[PDB]
């Protein structure tokens, strides 16, 4: 067509303030990183070759030996994204047989991702217990029968519940598990690589190494979120299980490409090296209350000049993370800003059709800009497109 | 571990000559799609926002588009590897019900993959019709019936037979399938976009635009093989078919990248503009015999003055597609080498441990350098590691 | 400890005024009074006075619930939990239910929708899920079996972040093109719109809900209606009747007491005093109207040795068993004591005579005035100086 002269797929200043952003495609990477996956990409790669025996060799293999040793599972391995990893694992494990779960865990992450659909499409039998609100241990074990392949778990990413609630201490699955003799998956589905109270955020916000240390048999997550890697199916745990699971044929069909696998490769190397704050999710997430008027002053300061515009700076308690961490609210500083000639709706539609765009969230005609979510060499571009829109 | 201080996903130049290589990653990507990819992945983008609307729409949104009008194809789809889009599709339209398939293209390609493990696990029930050399029209007719879903049809990208066989053409399966109402899927694989006698290479691979306009109703094949692309399963046909496709769960499971769907946008984006020089894969299988030469001997000059070197430059006819175009022979311009002190496969060994490795071709305790799949820039990085190994 | 009552009157000082563990709504005296005057003797209970023969209980009760609801018809019996288990029985035997994921719940400790919904002879059909159900989720599951379309109030809890739920008005809507009945269970028991009072919330009401076409509607009387223990089902003639005539009806039959309190407080709605019903005044309680009662506790407590008194301001949730995301300004009168931990001075608190239940934050014990009365005050100061300084 002529809509097909520029490419539709471009790069988009998030003033939403919020780090995990399904829409805006969720954890962004750091440049060492995406150096890495150019250079790989740019030409021929040892991909599945292994240059010592000079043969073909497993593509996954290097990739499996970070997660193995930062997470502590037997074994591990990587597929397209969690969504397959669920439906693989499933598929793998539980065919025509029962997958014991709690009614308060049967979960529509975006619109395509459905836990029962997939389930069902699975060949997997779902036995659904306890209520949407709470669930007892006597649930998941009064389901327990002849035919009960498995009892999964699934954490509640993107929504969270509060008011009357019981929940299952994931203690106590295991204790289950052992007891008939059933294994334990868990779709963590962040894909939290390690515990979040190291780098002062105070949630229960569970992770590969802990939960592997609970015993819990397989644990799955996405690399695109709180391990800010780009897209994967992530899972990991008992050797026998996960050789079970790499030998379906399904996985073929989930087999993740060279970028992703090189970029993630990257990404777990930063993990090892202990480099946190080299990857964009984390390092938006951990910044500092300070820093965050540091940088939302220097946009007001640049915003002054341009006619019609009134301009504050806010602290608000706001969600952090969209697709990850639904509970948490942390403190951050917003500019907020109102023109006379324009509706703040008015003004948001063409802040989207702005190149490059810019997204913001919205309360009561007072547009705003969470700071928590953009970069330093945003702010030029940012006023630049500010000014070209209405001084033109 | 000690070896996990650096990544083992490392750039290699090919001496091969062969253009789609599996052990080397098939398609090398142009700079100016990496920089594009690059440019994405840096920060947040519209991947799954709608800028117009305001609203979260689909990725999958912006490609088809292109492929739509490349293709000529009422509408398509994009999934992580062919391998799922085979599995995607089998599974949509013929859960349960019977496919009609040739004995002789029942393949396995690569080593998990395999046309009736992954169908029997698709869900759908194999119909094998004729023998594995030859396969009459009656064949296929004859195994109709009322659970008949689908008339499938697979491309031998990685074999070939000579002798006595036989194969039905394509106009055939349209029409048989018109007769019964039953639709017909073709797996190229190879994924070529377009016909390739437009670009002096003489031979019936098939392609998206012309096996559309024959009347297939859904056609396959991967993005990184003969198309140039990312690692991608690429969907062509009937729009309700489509629709019925990208409404399975499974597709979720499906989903493709950031990286790729942007990189494969852009490989869309040289191909309308007619710019195939600007991707890899064409440019490699285009190369002038002149060129070759031209590349050939800038390499030998450089290798005269290295002490125990015996150079020679020699003209070939090898097979220059690894994984799609399997009986095919070019004339290509190899630099042959060999050592007095060294052995060419002690030299072949150390050359595969080099930083960076290379990887070349083995004939009769002589060293070939094909340079059909050998950059401008290798050149240096060649010259530079033979005279670190040899003089040293 | 069969030498005094178990069971007595209690200070309730968490500022949560529909409050399962501390007995629900409390009853206006006015109330109160008519359930004393009935029970001190016989009444004309199921006797019709004008034609000197047998009538019916729930009679004299349901003009004013028809009125007040707009429905055709309405039954009581003993409470909500009942009502569902009636209306399931009596409509779905042996048939299916629709119902969202997400509306499944557990209240209170004993009742859960799909295992009364299993002993209800009902068959339960699920849809959707626990985060988000859209309306193809509830027609796609409609066949030849399907009885009833259901939905229940998320009361005693709530949802954030993604969340899907299907309009009523769409539920109705499918339910007259598949001619399915349409069954909400409110559970609040919210009789009339909220924001006719001063509180802005989309909280679904009986009034609201019934002129929207559903079927039938159940809630607890105890809770915003602020009656006494009761199932309240409004509807459609046709299915009331049905339900009355249910014989498992009769065993969840609602007593003398609760019937006469009840019918009081519908008087009080139709005589449009609100401010008469506890539960209602404690919610509609003006921002300073908290503050001029919690000052008046810290004028009472100064005198006394060793506390250390403040008063702040915070934002706590009212309602513990109806209004779960509702969170108001109020004010807690904050006491600290030199020689006693706030936890070791909860729990004399509540040893006290009569007893005292409060709120804990880190070590700065609190009172929430919100579900505080007048005389409660110098009941208060008189237990404080009684334990500290005994
Ligand atoms: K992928
Ligand atoms: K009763």
């Amino acid at each position: 067509m002529k809509s097909l002269m520029k490419p539709n797929i471009k790069r988009v200043i998030n003033a939403t303030g919020v780090v995990i952003n399904t829409n805006l495609g969720r954890a962004p990477l750091s440049k060492d990183v995406i150096n890495f996956i150019s250079e790989i990409a740019n030409g021929y790669s040892n991909l599945e070759y292994n240059l010592e025996e000079g043969k073909r060799g497993s593509r996954i293999a290097h990739i499996e030996k970070y997660l193995n040793e930062l997470t502590g599972a037997e074994s591990s391995f990587v597929v397209n994204n969690n969504a397959g990893a669920v439906f693989l694992v499933l598929n793998t494990l539980a065919e025509g047989k029962e997958v014991i779960i709690s009614r308060g865990e049967l979960v529509e992450i975006g619109g395509s991702f459905r836990i029962p659909d997939i389930m069902k499409k699975s060949g997997a039998i779902l036995r659904e217990v306890g209520t949407t609100n709470k669930t007892k241990v006597s649930d998941y074990e009064g389901a327990i029968n002849q035919n009960t392949a498995l009892l999964m778990k699934v954490h509640k990413s993107n929504f969270y519940m509060e008011g009357f609630v019981e929940e299952v201490k994931l203690e106590d699955l295991v204790k289950l598990g052992h007891k008939y003799g059933i294994p334990t998956y868990y779709d963590a589905g962040s894909g939290l690589l390690i515990n979040l109270k190291e780098f002062g955020i105070s949630v229960d916000e569970p992770n590969f190494r802990d939960c592997i240390s609970l015993g819990i048999d397989l644990v799955s997550g996405s690399g695109d979120k709180l391990l800010g890697g780009p897209q994967a199916g992530i899972i990991v745990g008992k050797k026998n299980l996960i050789e079970k699971i790499k030998k379906n044929p399904i996985a073929r069909a989930l087999r993740i490409d060279k970028l992703t696998l090189s970029g993630l490769e990257m990404t777990l190397k930063l993990y090892f090296e202990k480099r946190y704050e080299d990857i964009p999710v984390i390092r938006m997430l951990t910044q500092d209350e300070k820093a965050l008027r540091q940088k939302a002053k220097r946009l007001e300061k640049l915003l002054k000049d341009i006619p019609g515009l009134k301009i504050s700076v806010i602290k608000d308690k706001a969600k952090p993370g969209g697709g990850s961490l639904p509970e948490l609210e942390l403190p951050t500083y917003c500019v907020a800003i109102r023109h006379d000639r324009l509706s703040s709706q008015e003004l948001s539609r063409r802040l989207r059709l702005a190149e490059p765009p810019i997204v913001c969230r919205i309360r009561e005609d007072q547009l705003l800009f969470d700071m928590r979510t953009v970069f330093h060499e945003d702010l030029k571009t940012i006023k630049k497109t500010l000014q070209e829109l209405l001084s033109i």
